[PDB]
């Protein structure tokens, strides 16, 4: 439920979290983060630890 993401940006690096029941879900949360703040490139997903790593 405790999803990570790791922001690895120009302008922005560093990692947040979010508790969402679903990785979907998960992902729609960071998408709005990342986009509002700029954030994009290249999208990963490891469900080992649950992480998702946005690539700028």
């Amino acid at each position: 439920m405790q999803y990570k993401l790791i922001l690895n940006g120009k302008t922005l690096k560093g990692e947040t979290t979010t508790e969402a029941v679903d990785a979907a879900t998960a992902e729609k949360v960071f998408k709005q983060y990342a986009n509002d703040n700029g954030v994009d490139g290249e999208w990963t997903y490891d469900d080992a630890t649950k992480t998702f790593t946005v690539t700028e």
